[PDB]
């Protein structure tokens, strides 16, 4: 069940207390990096969301924004500090003495820290609650993650299928095209024994590719066996598919025969194509 | 049918609402990257706008910028929490008592945090209307590659053409590759203990003709539906192998100059498979 | 000793004053860069604060803020007489100035310092503050160091994965160079050509010359040796870490060339899975 | 072409909506590194910045700063919303019903949000113009680099022809030092002894003449730097190449101080020790 | 009065302008190297703190820390910035003619940044007061290193004794020794008159060894002289060690008894012991 | 005229433009390394403020500060004068929907970008800062000059330590010459081994030759007369002056291996601490 790194993911709570939103996007990256933006009132908050988020993710950027619309008519009903503000407006009437001018503003006295104050504290309470929302638009954010990599890896498997169907092309091809180097190769000798066939079967085991096409097919068969293991398997991949290009190469380089160098550009194209879904697996 | 993987499209749509802009435009890159600038309140729309432009579109580096402008009425409505403010002014009324003085300023009220808000407005069918936009937009996005695309496979066309006159000019001097062929041959013999004269490959009409078939299969492969880049570069390769085998072998000078014209005919078309998507 | 780049550490101090909450957190970062939150009370403590802070801590992002909220402590506030009729004949000059405009009474309050709390003493705070600061960075060190540990514990577990890869390699080759002289001899057995004297021995030794890998294989068992080395002494261990993973992997992949066997090509596919892996850890490392 | 990883670079934009500045700053260091500080509003470029740089520039550190001026008076006229205006009037006109006081102030109504807008200004057209620009920062810091290599080359070659003049130096002192030793023996010992057996001198002689040969060490130093102008002469792999011939140009020299017997070869040897130091001084610098 | 070249000594001192504090550490090292931390109105204060410290110390490597730590008070005059003040006003007027109305609030002019700036604190008397902190500081620092020191010096003196020690066991094999070296003069003269070549004045000079143990006596009772020493004899001893070890070589190299060759390997293993300490010795 | 790398100097200007001061410090290198802080309206003099000091600094690691206090415009502030008629123009449509305020004038200057940036000459400022750079560099060289003489003492002081030295173990040498004539025969009595007579007397003086330290002792006296002259140089001799202790440590070293007299390895050992003592204060000099 391979997954992919790029998925998003956005869940709302609404309450009495207020609204808030977790958003979780994520893109391809070599590495694992995380970044949170989270209200001040649950900034303290991050360093328990993160080992949330780092633990279940192995790779891939992710971002996740909180955004946290608290109601003011749910927020409690406004207290006023009677003798505090008595000592502001004694302290403002010592500097209109001195000044020996100005008037008190009532509106300025309000604003003045203290004077108006809520205590509901209800924070504690909507925190749990808000980190079960977190757990949840998280597997909403896995399941993203793991919906598409399904698709990516049917895409892969239908390519491997391609690359073993082309072998086969080239290994029913080849046994015609040895014998057929030969031929060739005695009538350009027209003006030139025994032990020439000696020469001329060491020259047929640098041409025949029957190895290589081995190793392809070893090499497909531990594809296979990649995707099915359950873990990051996306450096991995990358690996695999370098191998992959390396038996196509030389293939190429040691094709005789132009059947054969369409084939190896086949092979090439489907690992490609490959490469580009691998980018997309975490 | 080829598609270029530079382009460029923009389009608009305006309404009472407001107006709203896709573009989007692209460069070559080996595989597919999307990059989105989205607006805030459009940033859901982010994963499926990337459906749409992935299924589109096989290769290239494209970038999306969408960008929304809300006409001034619409969209906006003030809240004004009267109970809150009635709080305020008796609370303030109360301070001007101790007080004795003093002005209660309106603006000052407003602008304290729980007075004034800002009501939320159904955005479900405007950014159905700004979805059904961007589906235009790739419209118009593709067949500005299929028009790119097409001066592509014509001057990737016109230099094939080149390359099967440069193969047919040197099989004029074919009766005297032949004579070259032979005459190497029984040299080595003169000189003659490891003496693998048969290790040496001097036939060329097996190369022209390897090479001949790679044109006609190259001519094939322009008329392919699905994404060619790829598969024209690797094709190019294999120009270039057969041109350097025809390459090391010095027969005479026609022979030698159509070789030269050969690569560089190679090369000026794998510079434009580059811009193929 | 090594010491990981991104750690964790907040500590709370309660007191009749008020209540204060350090906290500080640190990604992996290129440079030093350190980031304060500080209240408007302690805003004056920037300065002695980012010393401290950036005489321990040697590399990284970090981002320290401090909470503070007051104690009414159950009203009555002090007033500062001299420096609210200090602003009162600044503003009279002004006035004259303008030859227009009046004081406001809340404005000169609205100041800083003109009004303080009765309560408590902001030196007094602000040492205590200070002393909690050194406390949070102290288990800051730590927290950098047991995760540090952590990350050493990460790369020995894969280079001693790294060298188990080698010792396969290496067990596989004489079996491989066997095989491939035994593939030949056989299809000359099959073509029934006349075996010549020596020719067979040349050809076998240019194969096995060219399947070589003796040189990989020994190189890759001196990086990890010299990599424990680099891991013991703890100088510089952040920078010369990355160069080992550079020589490792292009051993790798001198090797992955050089090979003929899918095995060994599997377990080259492991080497670099492991480099990688490493790589990865080493970032953490300050 | 060697190139030095010490090299700045500047380019200035001149435009109507303002001034872009680049700068360049590349120090020597093992590994390559790029740091990036640009502005607010192009902070998105940074990734853009970064693939033309690594792709064009070797192993380093390098510094890059980006500062744009805006022109504030000739772009950004301020739109006023009169529709938000009127709404926040009507709403403060509420207020002052209930408090049956009040006065509404016209600048505070224009500092609420969204009230008196600058439209923002596309800077599509601008941030073309700032990668155009550091394309062309980045052809002048090749070549300040390519120029700067050249330099570095000249002070190598520089002191290459002083080690050559040292090692001559000390070929021409060496056969009077070694006669002056002869005759020096032969006096002590016929000063208070007796000649002995003749052959037992000539065996004393050759084995002193061994002990005081620097010939391999300084037939050694002149074939280093025979390589090493052929290192200079080549440019790949010339900054990993050209180190390991420091070491053995500075252990010819260390061996050949060990041997020497006379105060001015040894004075030649610390010329040489200094030359080889002044030269590595180049080599850090270059790639 | 000899010193370790590790030791740690802090001071603070107190006053209503602050609190600052000196910390110096250092550890062992070949010669003098002083590393400096200092607040940015302190840095001019570097090049006098750096003389002090060379003056007093001779090899380490020192890291001298300085925190200075102002009281927070607001009590500081604020200059008024009469020439920035008629700035403002000047240009307020202009908008009151465009404006045709309005009135400049004094208060608002002093808010506006750099009208009202902080007097500069003249540090010059903190300084001097800090400077003072200073010669305590290191004046705790010397004498713990002379503490750590004498444990030093105690503990090669005891090393020196077992030297001693073990001499006396191998002088009284030293008739037994002084036939074992005219043995290996004998057996040298083997087929006595055909190469012209005596090695036997050479043999002489190897095996001196009467002459090796009173010059190791003598390098002993020097070796007590040279702790008595003033001056810094850290790199003295270490040198005084090469040749502990050079007399002491001929005796374990050569097997004239068993029980010579072990007191010889302890005669060694106790030249190691004191090279140890000799370590953190300045 | 030797310098020493370590040096500090710190320069303050005046003027109407403002106040910008200088600030140099640098420590012990191996090469030259120097490091710039400079305010961000003067970024662009970096390159030129670089080759300056290079041109009179060979080596060390020096930091170089720049701080620059702009002074508000004394004997009028640029203001946006279309952007605040925009802003009245438009205040005066919200009086009129209102039928009430007043524009308050300092309101109109509070918002951003009605204060234009200030007018200043930054060319005519720079070559004031150059100039003033040039006087910290000159000023710098000579704390480098003072403090370096005084290390020019202490090695002449020991240098005259070892000459000392040198004769002490001269005047001595033939003494223990002759002692080791005794001495080898001596042994050679008491083992009765036969004399070889004039053949003996002759080997016996081709191993004092061998043994004499007087060949030592004449070119570590060359190599003092020689490090008197490095000291007259105007160039940097740091480096010089350290490959010169080497050889110095040579001699000293030869002269212990071929010692045969405890005094005399006293009076290597002498040397060596002398060496050793020159060497710490030439790991400061330029």
């Amino acid at each position: 069940m391979i997954r992919s790194m790029t998925a998003y993911a956005r869940r709302e709570i609404k309450g009495e207390w207020g609204s808030a939103t977790w958003e979780m996007r994520s893109v391809n990256q070599r590495y694992l990096e995380t970044y949170f933006r989270l209200p001040e009132q649950f900034r303290s908050l991050e360093p328990v969301v993160r080992e949330r988020i780092r633990s279940r993710l192995t790779r891939g950027k992710v971002e996740c924004t909180l955004r946290y619309e608290p109601d003011v008519s749910a927020q409690g009903e406004l207290i006023l500090n009677e003798k505090l503000a008595k000592q502001l407006v004694t302290a403002a009437n010592w500097v209109k003495m001195q000044s020996d001018e100005g008037e008190i503003n009532p509106v300025d006295i309000l604003r003045w820290p203290g004077v108006m104050a809520a205590q509901e504290q209800d924070l504690d309470a909507i925190a749990a609650e808000i980190l079960a929302a977190l757990d949840g638009t998280l597997d909403d954010f896995i399941v993203a993650r793991e919906t598409e990599g399904q698709a990516l890896k049917a895409l892969i498997e239908q390519r491997l299928e391609g690359v073993t169907a082309e072998v086969v092309k080239v290994r029913s091809h080849m046994p015609e095209i040895l014998q057929w180097q030969r031929e060739r190769l005695v009538t350009k000798l027209e003006d030139a024994n025994n032990r020439l066939e000696q020469e001329l079967v060491l020259l047929a085991q640098r041409i025949d590719v029957a190895e290589e096409l081995d190793r392809l097919e070893a090499h497909v068969k531990e594809t296979y066996n990649i995707l099915k293991k359950k873990e990051a398997v996306g450096r991995r991949l990358d690996f695999m598919m370098q191998e992959f290009n390396r038996e196509s190469n030389t293939l190429a380089s040691k094709s005789i025969n132009a059947e054969v160098t369409n084939s190896a550009i086949e092979l090439k194209v489907l690992i490609e194509q490959m490469r580009e879904q691998i980018q997309n697996i975490e």
